[PDB]
């Protein structure tokens, strides 16, 4: 993949490409107001190592940080997220993997009106990376999941178990 | 009604209870090697969406699904058969109500030897939901009738115009 941050809005400003994962990008680029994805899905983050809040984004322009459903310009981390050919992940009701269990394989535009579920405790993602939105619609905050298992809603990085909608990660071409 | 379904044989595994139509059970069943009606005659697909082989089951065990002789453990789909006090169905020599018609309000363990017919190719239901047998005494593959018309037999879900035995949905609790 191949991703570019500017410090300015508009694809102005010193930049910074990246073809792959940067966990600090703080020495290249003092912020980011805007960026343009050449191919792939990245998740960007607001501070190095993979911290902070995430957003999603795909091949595409972003010609400022409102455009990513960003909150402002720090963003210090990025991840390449790898295709995959199939996506299936699993949904508990409680922590650890208990309760009812729900698996999909497709998007979830609303947890709620589609198996009447608002909060996730746990999931086992066996296929394909997706991001996790508190919102319905994919809208608040964003969470990536990537193949493995959390056992509570800390491992994905969440602060609470609300659910909205889930996306797999797809490219666009 | 009600009808809980199980992934494993004799009762075992994960389970999902269901009391009323469901087009899709792929997300709450993986797949289905027993089922437990408790009330209500149900219709059970191996295909979401009411398609594929269909199976009748009414109050009682299952605990394998050689019992409801299905052909495999893919259940996709179930409705709820409602009850009707009456019974009436009228069956056809030819497609599009031709030929000579028989109408009978009472279950036949054999269509050959009554009549002395082994093809129906059109059927009208008036009253009553009724389940076709490709053969005698209510064996081989099954297909629901409900009210209405059906031109042909590819109508009722059948490969070909072969009728064995018919029986009234009727209710046992």
């Amino acid at each position: 993949g191949k991703i570019t941050f500017y410090e300015d809005r508009g694809f102005q400003g010193r930049h910074y490409e990246c073809s792959s994962d940067h966990s600090n990008l703080q020495p290249y680029l003092g912020r980011c107001n805007s960026v343009r994805v050449d191919s792939g899905c990245w998740m960007i983050y607001e501070q190095p190592n993979y911290l902070g809040p995430q957003y999603f984004l795909r091949r595409g322009d972003y010609p400022d940080y409102q455009q990513w459903m960003g909150l402002n310009d720090s963003i210090r981390s990025c991840r390449l997220i790898p295709h995959a050919g199939s996506h299936r992940l699993r949904l508990y009701e409680r922590e650890d993997y208990r309760g009812q269990m729900i698996e999909i394989t497709e998007d979830c535009s609303s947890l709620q009106d589609r198996f009447h579920f608002n909060e996730i405790h746990s999931l086992n993602v066996l296929e394909g990376s997706w991001v996790l939105y508190e919102l319905p619609n994919y809208r608040g905050r964003q969470y990536l999941l990537r193949p493995g298992e959390y056992r509570r809603y800390h491992d994905w990085g969440a602060m609470n178990a609300k659910v909205g909608s889930l996306r797999r990660v797809i490219d666009i071409y």
